[PDB]
């Protein structure tokens, strides 16, 4: 809209009210708060797009009963097909975690630690339920091989800090440097350490083939720290689950080092800030977000801003002004989806939770300074002559004179879509698809809002063709997007088949 | 292709050869020299697009015969429909001009006037044909009206001029400053002076009926002063000549003052820098210049830089230094056409000038900062939503990326490719159209190489339009502008009709 | 650095370590936690900068001894000149606040509210300390007059929240939608409304001329509306604090609306995030921030953000991820001065809030894209001749060039080094200054590292510049600012005399 | 001015009037037309910096004759230092030309080509005063060897051309293409060919020890075609002729190709149009002369465009319109000098061809887009740490911001004027100067108005530097480039000595 950068700044306005669509992806862990399907049917309207499974709890029965009520929450929408909104499932890997043991006593499982005394970590299985103020249990069996004198153990997500004073063979004497309650099976991170477990261990197999049994949509493939991790994880996938999109968590040192060979191999990223700002200094994360984003908006690959993003939220029924400013600028940034952790899977206030995730992102797309991220994007872009891409960019340009509502593009794969949402124009995009797989995975990209056809192909392809382009016209003016009169933008093939999107359209609302 | 301006500058290269495609119009003035069909032939060949007619010396009788020429000279070629290329004919009034009258004398009709001398300048028809070094003859009969003591009264192109010493009620006693040869019906400019002469006089209101009856193309109206002038010439063109395209000249210090309400009023411009660079000090005609081409550039309007870009190469085969770098330099400025006066019109070398443009022009097209040219071009046009217009900006922002070697536009009317040219693609624009009035004004815009489609109308829509597609594919190939398998842009419609070309398609060439 | 924004983000580096200098001024909050001499001195070593006293609270003689402790500790470092760090002290005034009344019953003064449960709000005095489920007093008088059907009434800090059925002469009838405990004389909040308070108070004016007393250098001066509460405001502080510094903070819709009148008052202002994000949406809060910090970098004036930048640091000894974020990109949005609240002044972990206030801001500055920031307040920067002006951005250009260590100002009223922090160098601004209130208020201005120079008056003026020019040079070698044989910008005057600064001089470090 | 370079030409206004200083250099070369030392007064007044002598044709007597008459005429304004010009003497050496034989008859020394005929080339010097139709000589020895079947020669600065049909061991036999008349000793080139003759010959070595004698302060070699090149007339010059600027004039193809070398050994660049567009296609001359120029701006070294500038003002008083724009746009392009050959050497009006140099050029200045060429410099330069560099920098920024009527610059050697003229600031450098070759040689950088002071070094340091200031002062309010109140730059060191001009300073006008 303005000249500079600046005077965009200083042209925001919290009274001129923002456009009705909303173009970030949301993604809400599933958990305790919101595992009931009557749940799951208030979050889908809130503005849940992607539930994710954390694969660090439970069992095999218990996901497959969350994902047994996500679909039936999802199809008890299926009945109108122009509100009917498409919700993909996704399969958070273990990975190489470190967890404590169980602890000991009655009342509740917890107990104290006082700042500066002392705790023996031992190895021992035969104190794997009897982890107290003198003794804890943790699983990884290495863990005096990768640690020295001197050495951080950070516990319970940050929370809980730990010098070691002592070795031993298999146990380890520490002093307590940051306080507060220990609780059971808590997570524990080892900065300066090169923790040598397998990216894709024992467990994540199963988890992984499960995952492929189940139909996912896609793999948060944990703790990911070299390109090899990646194909690793897709040789388990094979051939069976080759369509499932693998995003790549960067959760620590030798993940951001190594970001181009990881971005190269994997079809998204989250920046997982929560074991991240542990293994690397909280100062710097921020650093490593607005990269990962950046390189992510280059490659035009999706990536994810995940955990913590609405802390407080899990007690309180408001977010912190910390946690509105966060959720903001990582839209602000560049990223393609949003995601709540504890908030929505265990937190007191899951549907405000997702409510205000929806409330600021949707006029954090206003706020963004289109006129320099569309100019130094095509700049940035390779000179490939695909005419997929090169209508694309047709779309976008088209789509910034013609203030369009919408732009709505035919897809089977849903790749024409998403080189649409590459050049991050501030219209939605309008993904029309009869494959159920690609209206779910189309999530992940900024601003595709996938609608399911599910209408028999009909005899014409040009009538074929008009009636997905009229069924997008219906669904935009249901949703509010635009009107009876307007002007949208419409990509479709010439002669059907999926590998050629190379027709764009400027046409009135009927 | 570079990040700034001055390295982008620094880059230019003479080894790099140019494109083949030749994207500015050339304008060509007919006279004694240029007359006959089979030098007309060698000019169309070498590069001629728009032939100007000079309504100021002819009588309707020679210009009629002119015509007949030009259009014999151009459907000579119409026996093969690919490398035809139309050729329009342009119908340049008198104006409000001021001549002087006839010498006396033997041996030639010319006499000397020193510097410092006498002239007395009078309006006595006794004097018509008796000018000599004491008494001089004018046809404007309110020039003492006009006038003061201390005006300068410049005589022949500049070349001679005069100070008023005294005053008559109709003669004027002058001093002469800059001597030389004065001759027979030379123009006389009166910078400082109002000179209240009609816009439409009696004369051009039978050229311009004479024009709509020859069936000309356009009209460059002499000594545009104001909007109200081009309503004159508009009115007496009238329904028969609706569809005659007016270009305004740009002669005079009141035209560049009302230079906005005169481009509103008119179809294009032309930058008439002859009587221009009389009536404005020499220095600023090329702010007067750079002014008007950019405001017909955002304006999405045609403007034409005129007389003496050549004016060596009347007497010489070669132009000059200086006269290289004027085409050049006009052509970066933004210039769709180039123009020749006396280069084609009486000069000893017609066709090496018309090679000089075409060769400088075509090149200068290389030159062009488009990075920057585009990006401006976008935010300097208006926010409106005709289908048209966007599909037109999507077209030539996929050409930037597929760096196509055309982008082919159907048209009828000539405004698809009229606003296609309008955001200023490397890529010719290759405009087909059954219309040949159509063919022949789109010369006017830069880079639109209009192609006559002289086939009946097929019957379905479908392959009507793909003969159209192919006929142009035929084209750009038989030139040189692209070959079998590369990619270029298409701009058609959805069902037939001018008023919406709404369709851009990127198709591999056949 | 980069060529794009895009890039630019894309080179952002974890690895690389920040420059050791740190440009964002810290501001905390003193309180129970960190009141004491012995704390005090170590928060100065952490990095503090402003000592915030919120007489929302305090008496007069705790205020008082707050002060007392600050000077103490401030004056402990004062034996070493070199090291010798300047601390303000801030007066934020109390404001029109709206509290509730005192709760009924025994053990504590607490009381539940359902959701959805009525609650009666009342003007009445006799249930001034009688507020319970049923009856809620509120000391606003004119509540009624402001508030209609509809109405949200926000009561402690956001937590509970009441819309108003209802309506009386004198009371009102409310339904709660937020639960929670009520406590006693609770702040209340009026989104929508327009609270017709005074903007200087009965308390208020006591307080300011107690800070009129006190010798502070600044005043925080709540929930500022307009233009005419800022000099307001001035009155009060008068002749004997006239040099004062008046921070308007921005609290409230009305607030945001008169931005540029009150912006133009003050001499800063302080984007209080607090009791914005309630009387305006959540979401939004970083529009109105985004806003006053730009206009405020443009405008050449102090802005701060402020209030829950570290909220879980008041338990937790690190910050949460978004908090994280937070902090930085209030940085990179442009804020001279960062805040903690509740963080230093009843928190677990003060001095570990101050520190990573410190650490994040210090790359934070490192990630700041100076390329653009300078070219676009260049631009935007009016074309005033002034001398001291031209200068400081002379300077700041220099310094980009000969990547300087810093850019030495010696100044007595701040304005030459405020001038030089208003075009953001990367280089931190070493202000030499005799007057020790002008150092402390240096610590508004982004980048002004201000040192004290309590030497006498040396006779000769050529003399006295270089001894407060080499006593900057120690200052930056003991800082590590810069090295022997580098080189820095050094700001001086021609004859002494506050009122020009028309002299730059690239000196090597000796 | 304005945002963009499009808004830029729009707001271009032939009424705003131009700023009273004149940035670029004029060179003009010294003729029969302009010996005279009342003729070059004139010139001097009418805007002369450069007097060009072109040893192509002159004895050492001649032009020995012809500096007296140019220091005559310029010492005779020495009686006021203050409205006194330096007036720089240039040496154009002959360098590798090829000249023809002398003609035979009487008469007149011409004879007629037809197209078509034969001609016969010799190198027999029986023939060397027998030229005629049928046979030709020239001077250069090994043509037979450089030339083959098809060669181009072009003799007489392009007007005729010939095309090698045959050949012999030492003659050649030629077709005519372009006609006319042939004369006396006129210029050969051989565009395609690699001439093998001496870029020092043994004639030019005779010319540069003759300059050094003479005095003169530059020199303008030609042909130079690598760098090699100007390290042997570096040499030539030698210990005595260190201080003579030595300026590669570009001419030919392989000058091309190699410009970087060249420009890295040359002190500036002439971009030699004549035999430039004769050795290369006009077309493309225009390419070369940009580039040249780009190059030259970005390494801070002097760029002249040469000849054919105004070629009509040889024969008329008014410059052709192509010729008005040619000269405004080397200037925009960004050439420091403007040269004039033939129009002041042999022309019949001098004085008027120095004068539209002078005014065209004079809003040229006014019509640079200075916003885009000044960020543009910043960037393309090095990050070097000279304070000299750096101080330039500021200044110009300083002198943006504060609208400067000038920057002052003491400077002995040039240089410290020279790195402010680098980033082409709007106002003019008034570079103040007691050694006289400096203020000679100054004019060679666009908008270095230098001014020699003959008054003697004052006791005080800080007294004869205010002498300097002030004597600027008062030259700029005597030319009307600033008045008494206005603001000025100057730069001055820190004690003397030439080596570190390290201090700016933004002064009121006394
Ligand atoms: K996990
Ligand atoms: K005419
Ligand atoms: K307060
Ligand atoms: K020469
Ligand atoms: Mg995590
Ligand atoms: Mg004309
Ligand atoms: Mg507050
Ligand atoms: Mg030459």
């Amino acid at each position: 809209m303005a000249d500079t950068f600046l005077e965009h700044m200083c042209r925001l306005d919290i009274d001129s009210p923002p456009i009705t669509a909303r173009n970030t992806g949301i993604i809400c862990t599933i958990g305790p708060a919101s595992r009931s399907v009557e749940t799951l049917k208030e979050m889908i309207k809130s503005g849940m797009n992607v539930a994710r499974l954390n694969f660090s709890h439970g069992t095999h029965e218990y996901h497959a009963e969350t994902i047994k009520n996500v679909r039936t929450a999802t199809e008890s929408f299926a009945s109108d097909p122009i509100l009917y909104r498409p919700v993909a499932v996704a399969l958070d890997t273990k990975g190489p975690e470190i967890r404590t043991g169980l602890i000991k006593g009655s009342g509740t499982a917890e107990v104290e630690l006082k700042k500066g005394a002392t705790l023996k970590i031992t190895l021992d299985n035969a104190y794997m339920e009897k982890c107290d103020e003198n003794i804890l249990w943790l699983d990884y069996k290495n863990i005096c091989k990768v640690v020295e004198v001197g050495s951080k153990i950070y516990v319970d997500d940050g929370l809980i800090s730990l010098q070691v004073k002592q070795k031993g063979a298999d146990f380890l004497v520490t002093e307590v440097e940051n306080g507060g309650s220990l609780g059971s099976k808590k997570g524990v991170n080892l900065p300066g350490a090169a923790v040598d477990l397998p990216a894709v261990s024992e467990k994540d197999i199963q988890d992984l083939k499960f995952g492929v049994e189940q139909d996912v949509d896609m793999v948060f493939a944990s703790f990911i720290r070299k390109a090899s991790d990646v194909h690793e994880v897709r040789k388990v996938l094979g051939e069976k689950g080759k369509n499932i999109k693998i995003i790549s968590k960067i959760e620590n040192h030798e993940g951001v080092r190594r970001f181009d060979e990881i971005l190269e191999a994997s079809d998204g990223i989250m920046v997982a800030r929560g074991d991240l700002g542990i293994e690397i200094p909280a100062e710097k994360v921020f650093l490593a977000q607005k990269m990962m984003i950046g390189r992510c908006n280059r490659a035009g690959k999706p990536v994810i801003c995940a955990t913590q993003m609405l802390e407080s939220m899990i007690k309180k029924p408001r977010p912190t002004r910390a946690e509105g400013s966060d959720v903001a600028n990582a839209v602000l940034d560049g990223a393609d989806c949003i995601m709540l952790s504890g908030e929505t899977a265990k937190g007191d206030y899951p549907l405000e939770a997702v409510r205000m995730q929806h409330l600021i992102a949707r006029e954090a797309e206003a706020a963004i300074y289109h006129l320099q991220l569309f100019e130094e994007l095509r700049r940035l872009a390779p000179i490939t002559s695909d005419p997929t891409e090169a209508t694309a960019v047709g779309a976008v340009e088209a789509s910034f004179k013609c203030c369009s509502g919408a732009i709505i593009v035919l897809t089977k794969s849903g790749r024409s879509a998403h080189q649409v949402a590459r050049y991050r124009p501030r219209a939605p995009i309008i993904a029309v698809t009869r494959n159920p797989q690609t209206a779910r995975q189309a999530h992940l990209y900024r601003g595709i809002f996938p609608v399911l056809c599910k209408d028999p192909v009909q005899e014409a392809w040009a009538e074929d063709v008009d009636l997905r382009v009229n069924f997008a016209m219906n669904v935009g003016k249901a949703r509010g997007f635009f009107k009876k009169g307007d002007v949208v933008i419409v990509l479709t093939g010439w002669r059907p088949g999926s590998g050629f999107t190379n027709t764009m359209r400027v046409v009135p609302v009927p």
